[PDB]
C-alpha cells in the first residue's frame, strides 16, 4: 500500500554526467559511448545572447576550447557538432558506463526522471512530467543546464529531455537529445513566456484509480456520463480534452477495479464542480495530474529494472 | 526556481541491492563488503509468525538454506548471524561497488530517501520522512522487504532505514540497519498499529522559508508569537511542540530570508487558524511537513555528491 511520487533509480544515468566549460561557461554534459551531449550556448559569452549565430560562434571555436571533466579525470575533445539546440563534443573515450539507451521526444502529459545536476555531479533526483504547455515544473538553479530527464523500461534508458532555460514564471524549458525544444521557445534572449497550461485529464483520472487501488472509494457515485458531456465540464475548468485513446489506455485501470472509465469520469466531474470538501485524495487536496497511467500500473504491481 | 520533493541519487544504493531467499521466502539484502543484510525473518515459513523464537529457527538452519543472488550470480554464504531483527549473512565475495557508508538511527522529523526494490532490483526512489509516531508513508508491495532508506552527504552512504512490515493503516514500520525497530513495532502477528500521529512542525516552517526563497509571501503577515503562544496554538492543531533547539537550526533560513522564525511562526498560527482561502503554496493546498531545514537549504543552493 501507499502512493508516493516515485522517480526511476537514477544510477545509469549518474555514470554518465560530466561537465562541460567554455571559457567562463560551465554546464552539464551527457556521456554516452564517445560522445558528449550538452546544450549549444555553452558557447555562449554574456555578449552572445541577443541574437546569437551558433554557427558563426562555433566554426571560431577549437576542440581544445572545450573543457570535459568526468569525475577527476578531462577527456580530450577530438570533434565536434552541432545538432538543432544541442553541442555534441567526440571524445577521446568511451563512456565505460554507457547503458543501453535511446533518445526519445514524448508528448505533453507524458512524466519522466530528472536528475538535477551542478558542476557535473548529480544533487537529486525527482519526478515531473512534461505540460500541455510544454514547460515542465522543475527545480533548477544556475549551474544546472544540462541535466537531463529520462524514463527507464527493463534495462533500456530512454533520454527526453536536457535543460536549457527557466521562465519568468519560474518554470523551465527544454529540449529532446536531439536538441529540438518543447515547445515555442527558443535559446536566445527575448520575451517567450509560458503560455497557458491545462491540467492533464487522462492522469487525474489514473491517480482517482490509483486511490481506489489504494483504498479509498470516497469520490465515487452511482452516476455516468458521456465522453462529449464530460468534456463540456473539463473544457469550463481548463481540463485537457479526454480522447478515446486516453479512454482506451485506462482500460487495465478500469478493469482493475471494476470502474468504467466513464463512471470514473462522472466522479471527476463532481469533484471539479463541488470540491473536495475539505477531504483529501492519497495525502492531496488537489487533483493530481503528474501520474499516467502507466506510472499507476508500475507503481501498484512492482515492476523492476534490471 | 522551482522546489520539488527531491530523493538523494540512488546509484550507490542501486549496486548493493541483492535478492535472499530462504525456502519459499525472497525478499531483498543489501550488500555491503563481504556482508549481506536483510530482515531477519526470512528464515520464517507462514507457520513460524505467531510467536517466532528466531533463535531456535535460526540455529535449525545451515549456510546452504540461504540463497544470496547479486543479478545473474549466486553468492555462497559462510556465515551468518542475528543481530536483533536483522541478519547478516556472510558471503564468500566483497562488493565491489561498496561506497563509503556509515550506519545511523535517525530521530523523528527527519527525512531520507527510500529505493523501492523487489527480487534484488530496483524499481523507484522516492523521498519520505520518520513520521513522529515512528512509522512512515511508503508505497511498498509484497516483496519489497529489506529495501532500504538512506541519506547522502558528500560522498557517503548513511543508510537509516530496512522495511519490514505494513501497518493495518497502510502505513510502513522498519529497522535501522542494526536491526532495532523504529516505534514500538515487533517483527511478530499481533494487533499493533500506528500510534496517533502528529505533524511536523519545525518541517513546516522549513517549508514556509523554501516559499518565501522562491518568491511567495502571501501568506506572511506583520505579527510575531512568543515560542509559548505558538505552542499553545500548535498543540490545538496536532503539531508537534517546537523546541528552542528547532529555532536555532531555523536560523539559517530565517537570515536568508530576513523573517525572524517567531515571525514565521506567527504567519502558521494564522494558516492554522484560517486556512489558505483556496490559495496554494509551493504547489500544494496542505501544509507540507516532509521537508527538513537541511533539505531546504540544500535544493535551494544546488549542494551536490562526490
Ligand atoms: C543553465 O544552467 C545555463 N546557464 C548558462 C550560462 C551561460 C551560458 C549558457 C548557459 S545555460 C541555466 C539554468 C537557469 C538559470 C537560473 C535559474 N534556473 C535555470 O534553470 N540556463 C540559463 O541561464 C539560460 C541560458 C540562455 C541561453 C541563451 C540565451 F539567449 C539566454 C540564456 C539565459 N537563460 C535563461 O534561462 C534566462 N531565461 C530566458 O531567457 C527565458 F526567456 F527563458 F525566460 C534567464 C533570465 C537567465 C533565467
Ligand atoms: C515484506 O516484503 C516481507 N514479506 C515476507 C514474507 C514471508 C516472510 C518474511 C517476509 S518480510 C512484507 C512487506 C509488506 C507486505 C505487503 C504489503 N506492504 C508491505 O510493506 N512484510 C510482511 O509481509 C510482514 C513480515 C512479517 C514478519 C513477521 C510476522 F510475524 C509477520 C509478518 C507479516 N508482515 C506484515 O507486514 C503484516 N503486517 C503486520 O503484521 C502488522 F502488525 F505490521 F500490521 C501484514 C498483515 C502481512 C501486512
Ligand atoms: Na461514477
Ligand atoms: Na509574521
Amino acid at each position: 500500500s501507499g502512493f508516493r511520487k516515485m522517480a526511476f533509480p537514477s544510477g545509469k544515468v549518474e555514470g554518465c554526467m560530466v561537465q562541460v566549460t567554455c571559457g567562463t561557461t560551465t554546464l552539464n554534459g551527457l556521456w554516452l559511448d564517445d560522445v558528449v551531449y550538452c546544450p549549444r550556448h555553452v558557447i555562449c559569452t554574456s555578449e552572445d545572447m541577443l541574437n546569437p549565430n551558433y554557427e558563426d560562434l562555433l566554426i571560431r571555436k577549437s576542440n581544445h576550447n572545450f573543457l570535459v571533466q568526468a569525475g577527476n579525470v578531462q577527456l580530450r575533445v577530438i570533434g565536434h557538432s552541432m545538432q538543432n539546440c544541442v553541442l555534441k563534443l567526440k571524445v577521446d573515450t568511451a563512456n565505460p558506463k554507457t547503458p543501453k539507451y535511446k533518445f526519445v521526444r514524448i508528448q505533453p502529459g507524458q512524466t519522466f526522471s530528472v536528475l538535477a545536476c551542478y558542476n557535473g555531479s548529480p544533487s537529486g533526483v525527482y519526478q515531473c512530467a512534461m505540460r500541455p504547455n510544454f514547460t515542465i515544473k522543475g527545480s533548477f538553479l544556475n549551474g544546472s543546464c544540462g541535466s537531463v530527464g529520462f524514463n527507464i523500461d527493463y534495462d533500456c534508458v530512454s533520454f527526453c529531455y536536457m535543460h536549457h532555460m527557466e521562465l519568468p514564471t519560474g518554470v523551465h524549458a527544454g529540449t529532446d537529445l536531439e536538441g529540438n525544444f518543447y515547445g515555442p521557445f527558443v535559446d536566445r534572449q527575448t520575451a517567450q513566456a509560458a503560455g497557458t497550461d491545462t491540467t492533464i485529464t487522462v492522469n487525474v483520472l489514473a491517480w482517482l484509480y490509483a486511490a481506489v487501488i489504494n483504498g479509498d472509494r470516497w469520490f465515487l457515485n452511482r452516476f455516468t456520463t458521456t465522453l462529449n458531456d464530460f468534456n463540456l465540464v473539463a473544457m469550463k475548468y481548463n481540463y485537457e480534452p479526454l480522447t478515446q485513446d486516453h479512454v482506451d489506455i485506462l482500460g487495465p485501470l478500469s478493469a482493475q477495479t471494476g470502474i468504467a472509465v466513464l463512471d470514473m469520469c462522472a466522479s471527476l466531474k463532481e469533484l471539479l464542480q463541488n470540491g473536495m470538501n475539505g477531504r483529501t485524495i492519497l495525502g492531496s487536496a488537489l487533483l493530481e495530474d503528474e501520474f499516467t497511467p502507466f506510472d499507476v500500473v508500475r507503481q501498484c504491481s512492482g515492476v523492476t529494472f534490471q
